[PDB]
């Protein structure tokens, strides 16, 4: 699965 | 928000 | 184009 | 992490 | 299906 | 243009 | 909604 | 960054 | 597949 | 237009 | 929720 | 990378 990455701060995975 | 991350070059934000 | 970008292990660019 | 709605019937959630 | 909702005015659903 | 709705907390308006 | 045009060969609507 | 068009009635602009 | 359209500037295809 | 598949039981399309 | 699949090799369940 | 599937006919693959 890819992780894509976010700012929420701090940075998150988005796993798909 | 959620804030992505992009080459447009600069890597720019994309803010959700 | 945009070029997103996943952890796929590796860093992929994803270009729209 | 935003979390989106959506009816399943019930209502459910969607983390992202 | 999903349905969610979205303001269109009125709140209207989007099958999925 | 559509409203989305998100949990961000409260409630955020998401327009397209 | 939002109508969306792509081309499918003939351009058709997307109705969102 | 991209403009895609859709029919909201006018044809409008979505900036990614 | 479907050919979406998109300002990049010039119009550019983007196929799925 | 295209049509994907999901589970959701039994598999239905989802035509794009 | 909807279950997609795609191939990750092995196939694998999205699930929304 | 993931690959979807879709009828488009014949059932076609969509790398991401």
């Amino acid at each position: 699965a890819l992780v894509f990455f976010a700012e929420d701060a701090a940075i998150i995975g988005l796993m798909v």
